[PDB]
């Protein structure tokens, strides 16, 4: 047959024309309208698309439940399963416990990741109603969250665990009743008796055969060896979606019993090639628990790799055979199968052979020695023998769900009773274009004794045998080489210990006890968290919620998937899809465009270019950007045009058929390129104070250096999205947009169209994150789509794929700084000169303002009497960089702390004392001559240093480092000062509009947009206090240019300050109008006053407005206040580094933050944690790599590694400063969004302390650029291994920009 | 009356907090709003006409 | 608007009140979330009532612009408006009449 | 109003009215209505929230 039949949320689906290219995600959202399931990445990384599958498993004879990525599941793989989405477990009328707990525990901010995390937890509970803490954490290896900093999610869900004034009350959570879960569809149980018949599905381009038997599979593969096997689709889906490969015939063998069986033999365990890795895991775990240790060495090796192998969603469907045959050079399994000589059975029609994985199995890149007509039946994973030891190793950029830089299986067999080597196998991924054996090094060690000579022989052989070209794919050549030796070292030591336990301690020797920690398998203590904040006054009304931890108003709907983001809006029946076509050259003339292939794609409508722009092609904040490229392209990612088609699928296909011919022009890529070409945005910016010459002459010491700071991709979980709806009259258009800047969106659309602003309406209900990346760069999508709507007269929609968004929309500015600091032997700083350079990319955008804010924070917390900072913004052929939470502040302040770190080391004084004695005091002027009033930073410092027990912990750190040779701890406490207000004075304004309807209910709006920061929640708290009515009577629906005009972007942490005042004033106007009615009826309720005013013909509508007073700095006179007030905070962080791998644990972080009298401590603590964790990514994990020709390599979660659940400080404590009202902002609060981010530098400087200790163990003022990744950490821990592994020019994989 | 355009409503539910947007051929947005809100049992502030 | 040219009349009124051409003023629609608690369009009264409403909202805008008008009594409307915006003066107002 | 494009998921409503000046409703039978292709539901007083 050819009907596809499955269930969704208990409802039967019969699809008569299933296309094999249709994913479950697309089917849920577009065909069934169920938009709770989200698109976050399309490549298995983020988990936003997580759903549960149930089926009757014929082989285990029971109903099973597992999670999958809907983004990678072909619907054609889902015949006779039952899908459950977020909508299927609960809704706001009756929330599932999982939904209730994540909402009420403040575990949903932007809400875009909530459904997927809900579904991971839900599936766990369906499998294990009493999970451990460890199991809960493991449920989310495949889920990403950019907003929360993960703590609240884990803390909320800990309430489910067997072994599990406050922010939430677990006692109020309703209990779990598993009898109340959805029935397994009865029809599927009845169908379980029918034999499986082969199925055929035919799409636009692809034919899918679901084979029921081995005979049908082999027959098919003999007659069409081109038939592409698909099991889990976790490779093939990526190949199709991102590498534009098309396999017009697919066969899915997943149903076939012989590919799914598990057989225990005398030599080991045989897994059918279609067995999911989840089943390999459960089977090997059981065998490891019950068999003798001596037999399970290889099994534990496999398990060690599978620990850091994707998450539950991927492992549920990813087959063991799929990994083997894909034959990526960085397969984590193939090195272990090669090292252990695992036995593979291959079959075709009439043939059957058995082979041992060795070097010949992989004859070339992504090749195996299978014949075209052959399939893998099974792999036998062997028992270990007496005297046989195994280790597996993986080092990536992040532990969880990452691509290995190096990965390895290592096996030794000893001649019985001896420590003499009978066999030795060292196999590696990530060191060549295939999985390799060290076949030249290991023969030489046969018959040697396991000793220091063997260790040194093997390392010198590995350094010689495993060479890498300077240009090797993946770069990090020094690190990779170093890892092969370091992994061998760990294996060497581990084998010593294993010989020890075999009673051969006398022959091989004891392990030095300071070496023991080198061999430990990665392990974390359980998490411990503290949140401290201040109770409101006893006397405060229970209806006054200002200062209370009210949950985000949309949390319940975000948990239920009912909250609507832009792409969740139903399409109009006549709606069209747009796809951008972007430059593949950093700098070139466009010589011609051929759309001839695009025109052949079904549903193609048109290709828009600069010629189609009705009015002006000049856009961007400083009017230096094209809407569409005209004559030349100036970055890889520069938008040339836009395809319009019926569907996103046809628009993608048509975009690929737009062929562009270029002639290259000289490209300026790097900051150095830009300096050498005098390529900058405007003139040098400068702040200077005192006498630099005096100060340097007086200094006991002077230290000079440089620091490089890598950029950052926002990774808002919802990408850029616009719907433009033309109204057919008078140029009128309405746009629905994920943007922080409705005003600029409106302006830019209207100028492009040549219509007045009054014709264009921009609406924002909410964003799934913004973080600065939607302050301006959203408009490059909005303008394109508006033009399409204008041209066609039809609604048009575009949501960017993650790869497109990451390429086009730019990021945080990389900075290069050159510093010189003069200081006394006491640690007192007397002179500082810093030259800052940023890489701005190919339009100005906000670059100059970002550099201003960097210069405004080059002091961080420190009084420096003689100081000069300069900044220059580099104009380059890269995507334009823009706002990112911190807006230059973090870069400026890292530089400050970096030279400060060197001051302390040069003086030989404790860093905390050196920072404290340089700290400003109350009443001091900054370098830009602004007075520091209400300076809470010393209180934050004293509180943090005491509550974190910093001094006592320093003693423990020193002790650890004296007792461990190959792991080291570091500990650092860092302060911050962050100036609050836009650097551009007039942007410090906001407005609101309030209506009171005659039922007494209140509809409020203001200029701010909700992006997960709880702005609407705060404005409702504010309005409720101001009007003295419950929050329940006040509602905010959305943000719109036609309710509040001329709004500033939701930016600069200031939006609660600005909109809070506007809201307060609007409310005051309403109260003044109600006064006479309140006087006449002082008891009678709100509703009576309102009705009385109405029937007395009194207006119940008012605007409100605020501007921040007394702002305006001059660079010429170094006078006037840029800022209204400053935020203050301190963080102390502890780390443990692995000196052999570069990995590290974030052991503990303690934060004390001044948020004034918090409007909402639940939201504010969430902003502290979320900002802190983004900073943790900036400084330690997140790295963008570009080709030498300026092409971004890093375009998705596979390569771009944001913090994972497992990344956060194990012990994570946050205190909001008590008794610190800030009376110049709304209800004495302070802004919170950006200031905490820089406090993650505490982790950077803790790492730097740990490296210093490692360097003393095995050059003072060593370099540590940001981010301090495993590469940078490992390379800086110089030792006997790095020595053996250490060319211009010489082009390499990537260039530092 | 024989208005050439007869009575006509489109109601668009937003799936959040009872919110609903109505496009109506009416002289009386206020009573439209009131009457819809009372029938559904939601506040006036959820209903836009 | 039901064919009686109410929006036409309100644009004419606003243009006089503000002293700018009708071309610079637009009305898109009527909505309960821009003006609440409205009487029906009835009793022949709607241009009388809304015209006063419109006139008052326009007077509020004028009062807010007058310092910028005094400092450039010739400079065009567009310069007064942009000056007010960059001086962080509100360019939104309600109006009402009974 | 009716010139506005329909959403891809938009439904259509038709009122059912009395054919009597003054009467008790003794029963309502929707069996024939349920057979019409595309039928979703029949709303009555009991459906009012
Ligand atoms: C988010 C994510 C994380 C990942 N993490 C890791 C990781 O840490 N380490 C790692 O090594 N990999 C990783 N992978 C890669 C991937 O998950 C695995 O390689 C997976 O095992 C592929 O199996 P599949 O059933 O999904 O393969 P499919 O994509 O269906 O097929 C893959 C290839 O194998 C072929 N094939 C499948 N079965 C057979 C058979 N029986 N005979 C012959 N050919 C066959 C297909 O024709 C195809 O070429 C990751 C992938 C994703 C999406
Ligand atoms: N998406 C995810 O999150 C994860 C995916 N995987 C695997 O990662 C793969 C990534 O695929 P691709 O990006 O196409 O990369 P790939 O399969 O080409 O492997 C890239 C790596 O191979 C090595 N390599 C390739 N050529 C080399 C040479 N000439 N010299 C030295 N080393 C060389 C380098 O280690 C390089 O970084 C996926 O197909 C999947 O199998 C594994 C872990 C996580
Ligand atoms: O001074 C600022 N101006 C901005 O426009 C902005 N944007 C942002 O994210 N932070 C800041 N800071
Ligand atoms: S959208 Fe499927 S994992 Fe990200
Ligand atoms: S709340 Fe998790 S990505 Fe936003």
């Amino acid at each position: 047959a050819d009907e596809l039949v499955f269930f969704v949320n208990g409802k039967k689906v019969v699809e008569k024309n299933a296309d094999p290219e249709t994913t479950l995600l697309v089917y849920l959202r577009r065909k069934l309208g169920l938009c709770g399931t989200k698109l976050g990445c399309g490549e298995g990384g983020c988990g936003a698309c997580t759903v549960m599958i149930s089926k009757y498993d014929r082989l285990q004879n029971k109903i099973v439940h597992f999670s999958v990525n809907a983004c990678l599941a072909p619907i054609c793989s889902l015949h006779h399963v039952a899908v459950t989405t977020v909508e299927g477990i609960g809704n706001t009328q009756k929330l599932h416990p999982v939904q209730e707990r994540i909402a009420r525990s403040h575990g949903s901010q932007c809400g875009f990741c909530t459904p997927g995390i809900v579904m991971s937890m839900y599936t766990l509970l369906r499998n294990q109603p009493e999970p451990t803490v460890e199991e809960i954490e493991n449920a989310f290896q495949g889920n990403l969250c950019r907003c929360t900093g993960y703590r609240p999610i884990l803390q909320g869900f800990r309430t489910f665990a067997k072994d599990g004034p406050s922010l939430f009350n677990p006692e109020d959570f309703k209990p779990l009743d598993p009898t109340q879960e959805p029935i397994f569809p009865p029809e599927l149980l009845r169908l379980k008796d029918t034999p499986q018949k082969k199925l055929r599905f035919e799409g636009e381009r692809v034919t899918w055969i679901q084979a029921s038997t081995m005979e049908e599979l082999l027959d098919l593969k003999a007659q069409h060896p081109d038939a592409k096997l698909v099991v889990g689709n976790t490779e093939i889906g990526i190949e199709m979606k991102f590498k534009n490969m098309l396999f017009p015939l697919i066969v899915c063998p997943a149903w076939i019993p012989e590919l799914n069986s598990v057989v225990h033999g005398p030599e080991g365990i045989s897994f059918g090639a279609s067995c999911p890795l989840s089943l390999v895991e459960s089977v090997l775990a059981e065998e490891i628990a019950k068999l003798p240790e001596q037999k399970t060495e290889v099994f534990r090796g496999v398990m060690e790799q599978l620990r850091w192998f994707a998450g539950k969603q991927v492992k549920s469907v990813a087959s063991i055979g799929g990994n083997i045959i894909t034959a990526s050079p960085i397969s984590d399994l193939n090195p272990v199968f090669m090292a252990s000589g695992a036995k593979l059975t291959l079959v075709s029609r009439g043939t059957r052979r058995t082979v041992r994985m060795d070097h010949t199995f992989f004859p070339g890149y992504r090749k195996t020695l299978l014949r075209p007509e052959e399939i893998l039946l099974s792999i036998e994973i062997p028992y270990s023998k007496e005297g046989e030891f195994f280790s597996a190793f993986k080092q990536a950029s992040r532990r969880e769900d990452d691509i290995a830089k190096v990965t390895s299986g290592m096996r030794v067999l000893f001649k019985p009773g001896t420590i003499e080597v009978q066999e030795l196998s060292l196999c590696f991924g990530g060191m060549a274009d295939r999985t390799i054996s060290a076949l030249k090094t290991t023969p030489k060690q046969l018959s040697k004794s396991w000793n220091e000579e063997l260790l040194q022989s093997v390392c010198a052989g590995l350094a010689e045998e495993l060479q890498l070209a300077p240009d090797a794919p993946g770069g990090m050549v020094e690190f990779r080489r170093t890892l092969t030796l370091s992994f061998f070292f760990k294996f060497y030591l581990t084998v010593l210990q294993k010989l020890g336990r075999a009673d051969l301690e006398d022959m091989c020797g004891k392990l030095d006890p300071t070496f023991a920690s080198a061999t430990l398998l990665f392990q974390k203590d359980p998490p411990a968290n503290v949140q401290l904040f201040q109770e409101v006054p006893k006397d405060q009304s229970e209806e006054d919620m200002v200062g209370r931890p009210l949950p985000h108003l949309a949390a319940n709907m975000q948990a239920s998937g009912e909250a609507v983001y832009c792409d969740d809006i139903p399409r109009y029946e006549n709606e069209l899809s747009l796809r951008l076509v972007t430059s593949t050259r950093a700098h070139a003339k466009i010589t011609s465009i051929d759309t001839s292939e695009a025109k052949k794609v079904p549903g193609f409508v048109c290709f828009l270019t600069a010629e189609d722009v009705p009015n002006s092609n000049a856009t961007g904040l400083f009017n230096d950007e094209t809407v569409f490229a005209k004559d030349e392209v100036t970055c890889v990612g520069h938008i040339i045009g836009a395809v319009v088609a019926d569907t996103p699928e046809h628009a993608q296909r048509a975009a690929r058929g737009v062929k562009i011919t270029y002639e290259d022009l000289p490209a300026i890529i790097t900051i150095q390129d830009a300096i050498n070409n005098n390529s900058f945005y405007g003139s040098e910016i400068k702040i200077e104070k005192g006498d630099l010459k005096k100060g340097f002459s007086e200094a006991d010491n002077v230290v000079s250096g440089e620091l490089y700071i890598g950029g950052q991709e926002h990774f808002y979980l919802e990408t850029n999205c616009t719907i433009a709806v033309p109204k057919g009259e008078a140029g009128e258009m309405e746009l629905f947009v994920s943007t922080q800047n409705t005003m600029k969106t409106q302006s830019f659309v209207a100028k492009m169209l040549g219509v007045p602003d009054n014709r264009i309406v921009v609406r924002v209900k909410r964003m799934g994150g913004g973080f600065g990346g939607k302050e301006t760069r959203s408009t490059v999508v909005s303008t394109a789509l508006a033009l399409a709507a204008h041209k066609t007269g039809r609604p048009v929609r575009c949501m960017l794929d993650r790869d497109e968004d990451m390429l086009i929309t730019g990021g945080r500015h990389p900075f290069l700084a050159k510093y010189k600091v003069g200081f006394m032997k006491t640690g007192t700083v007397v002179a500082l000169e810093v030259a800052h350079f940023s890489n701005g990319g190919n339009t100005e955008d906000l670059s100059r303002s970002i550099m201003e804010r960097a210069l405004f924070h080059m002091d961080n917390a420190y009084k420096i009497p003689n100081i000069r900072g300069t900044g220059r913004i580099c104009k380059t052929n890269l995507p334009s960089n823009t706002a990112f939470r911190g807006f230059g502040g973090p870069q400026g302040m890292l530089i400050a702390e970096y030279w400060m770190s060197e001051v302390a080391i040069t003086c030989g004084l404790p860093a905390e004392e050196v920072r404290r004695k340089n700290m400003y005091k109350e009443g001091d002027l900054t370098h830009f001559n602004q007075k520091l009033e209400g300076f809470t930073l010393p209180r934050c410092w004293d509180e943090c240093i005491a509550s974190s027990q910093y001094l006592a912990r320093k003693r423990e750190v020193e002790k650890f480092n004296r007792e461990n040779c190959w792991k080291k701890r570091g500990l650092c406490i860092i302060p911050t000062k962050f100036g609050i207000s836009f650097t551009l004075p007039f942007l410090n304004q906001g407005g609101a509009l309030v209506h009171v309807y005659t039922d007494g209910s209140v509809l409020l709006t203001h200029g701010g947009t909700e992006m997960g920061q709880g702005l609407h929640t705060k404005m409702v708290q504010v309005a409720s206090r101001a009007l003295k009515i419950p929050t329940s009577k006040i509602h905010i629906s959305e943000t719109s240019t036609n309710t509040v005009p001329n709004t500033s972007p939701t930016a600069a942490s200031a939006s609660a300050d600005l909109n809070g005042q506007g809201v307060y004033e609007a409310c005051q106007t309403i109260l003044k109008r109600l006064e006479p009615f309140k006087k006449k009826k002082p008891t009678g309720p709100w509703e009576a006053w309102v009705m009385d005013a109405y029937t007395s013909a009194v207006s119940l509508s008012a605007t409100g407005f605020y501007k921040t007073p007394n702002l305006g700095y001059s660079f010429e006179t170094n006078s006037g206040n840029p800022f209204h007030y400053f935020s203050y905070g301190v963080a102390c962080s502890e780390v443990e580094i692995d000196c052999l791998t570069g990995d590290h644990k974030n052991l503990r972080t303690d934060i004390v933050m001044d948020v004034g009298s918090s409007l909402n401590p639940a939201i504010d603590i969430g902003q502290v944690e979320g900002a802190f964790v983004q900073g943790l990514g900036l400084f330690t994990m997140e790295e963008l790599h570009y080709s030498p020709e300026g092409s971004l390599h890093t375009r998705g979660p596979s390569t771009y590694k944001i913090p994972a659940f497992g990344s956060i400080p194990i012990e994570f404590r946050v205190s909001l400063l008590r008794d610190c009202p800030n009376k110049r902002a709304i209800y004495a609060s302070k802004a919170v969004g950006e200031p905490p981010l820089f406090l993650a530098s505490s982790i950077f400087f803790a790492i730097k302390d740990a490296i210093r200790a490692a360097r003393a163990q095995h050059k003072q003022l060593f370099q540590l650029d940001s981010p301090a990744t495993p590469e940078k950490i490992r390379n800086a821990c110089v030792d006997q291994f790095t020595t053996l592994c250490v060319p211009e020019n010489c082009k390499s994989w990537s260039v530092r920009i």
